[PDB]
């Protein structure tokens, strides 16, 4: 067969069956043969296995003559930023994002933090590793320990005018992932009062997997916000490349509406910029980008596609409805920290709550949120939906699965590139009853 840990965008597996130290080391040797010249930046997340996997990966790399720069415990965006900042040949983050306790993985980038996908070298690494039968060589290169985050921190703060910031009260929920360490390093430079929930890094995840979409993690943050009268709350996944917002009532804000709002914040600083967005949910983003003088640029979802469209278009900002936010000045990479700094500045400067900033957008373009399906025949399921609606003549688009625009409502339906699921997203023009009917009706066609 082929190695199962090698997914489309990255390496995800169960330790030690699909991913282990010998596989990691072999990945190190194979990566040395794919990169242009320069050192390799390594980082890892809080998971229990992640240091041992990094040590193995460093050994394979140094056996093949690449210097390693170990930046230690970190979030995924720091490997991206440090790879670009230090002009390294590439970087590797050991992490399993939001996945179960027995999982780990790796995200790989080349120069300027460009992603390595199955498309673009990750499957060439897989093939090399699959065949590499050789014995581990000895380290012929060094490992430098570069744990200082000053440049990263200074970079993050540069997005906001610190003298316009009000002493807002913010709940932060790191889910025992790694985000609280960055918060605690920024706190001395910010006027905010932080209310820290599930703050300490703990790879045993005592309070559960860092995944804010799970209702127990959701309710922990929503409750902290109401109990403390915070202005809003922020929660991250384990490696904090995803950021989720809660308004002052404790209400979870669908990542879709943050794309348009962050867009407007950015185009206030860089007028006439291009903004990259995905096709799942579109109408609110397009109108807000245009209202702000920007240019909306549609792109297939998935972080490797977004980053490339942004480079090739010189887009100032890009956003997915799955809580990934991308910034040109951040090596065209995603950050889970920049978003909430931008929102904090917006609230401070406008005198508006986060709830009021999004309220009218949510009523103007209600959406279903992402709904996932395991079905028997994904093709036959999709066929049934298209059959049922063909007599209404929807405008179709195949940029990313199927988008069907009916005028007053639309949906996107697409297979996942990382799970064997169908993902559904629906939205209407200010009609919540139509939203519910069409979402139930489509759900029925899918399952039946
Ligand atoms: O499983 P999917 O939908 O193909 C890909 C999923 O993970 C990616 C990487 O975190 C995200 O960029 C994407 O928006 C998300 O839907
Ligand atoms: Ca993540």
């Amino acid at each position: 067969m082929t190695l199962p840990a090698f997914k489309a965008y990255d390496i995800r597996g169960r330790v030690p069956d699909e991913l282990n130290e010998d596989l990691a080391r072999r990945i190190g040797v194979a990566l040395a043969a794919q990169l242009d010249q320069g050192p390799v930046v390594l980082g890892h997340d809080v998971r229990l296995a992640s240091p041992a996997l990094q040590e193995a990966l460093s050994a394979g790399l140094r056996a093949s003559g690449r210097d390693v720069i170990d930046i230690g415990l970190c979030g995924t965006e720091e490997v991206y930023f440090q790879t670009d900042y230090l002009k390294a040949a590439g970087g590797v983050m050991v992490t399993a994002s939001h996945n179960p306790m027995d999982y780990n993985g790796m995200k790989l980038v080349r120069e300027q933090a460009r992603p390595i996908s199955s498309d673009t070298g990750l499957f060439a690494i897989r093939d090399t590793v699959a065949a590499d039968t050789a014995a581990p060589g000895e380290p012929t290169a060094s490992e430098q320990s570069r744990t200082d985050k000053t440049a990263y921190l200074e970079h993050l703060l540069s997005y906001v005018d610190r003298s316009t910031l009000k002493p807002l009260k913010l709940v932060v929920n790191a889910g025992n992932g790694g985000a609280g360490l960055i918060v605690d390093l920024l706190a001395p430079h910010l006027p905010f009062e932080f209310v820290r929930v599930f703050h300490e890094p703990d790879g045993n995840f005592p309070n559960g997997i860092p995944n804010p979409l799970l209702p127990e993690n959701r309710d922990a943050t929503a409750k902290a916000v109401k109990d403390n009268g915070a202005d809003f709350g922020i929660a991250w996944d384990g490696d904090f490349d995803r950021c989720f917002f809660f308004d002052h009532t404790g209400r979870f804000i669908e990542g879709y509406y943050l794309v348009g709002l962050l867009a407007q914040a950015i185009l206030a600083k860089q007028p006439g910029g291009k903004v990259v967005h995905d096709p799942r949910l579109t109408w609110n983003t397009v109108e807000q980008v245009e209202e702000a003088g920007g240019i909306p640029v549609l792109c297939k979802s998935g972080h490797a596609f977004i980053k490339e469209k942004m480079r090739s278009e010189n887009a100032v900002y890009g956003g997915e409805m799955s809580a990934h936010h991308y910034f040109r000045e951040f090596a065209y990479a995603d950050s889970g920290m920049i978003p909430w700094l931008l929102i904090a500045e917006l609230v401070s400067q406008s005198g508006r709550s986060l709830a009021d900033l999004v309220e009218a957008r949510m009523q103007k373009f209600p959406c279903s949120g992402e709904i996932n399906f395991k079905v028997a025949d994904a093709k036959a399921s999709v066929a049934r939906v298209m059959e049922h609606y063909a007599s209404l003549s929807p405008e179709l688009d195949y940029t990313d699965g199927i988008s069907a625009d009916f005028g007053q409502w639309r949906f996107n339906l697409r297979s996942s590139n990382t799970e064997p699921l169908l993902r559904l997203n629906v939205e209407t023009r200010g009609d919540a009853a139509l939203l519910e009917t069409r979402t139930q009706e489509i759900s029925n066609l899918l399952r039946g």
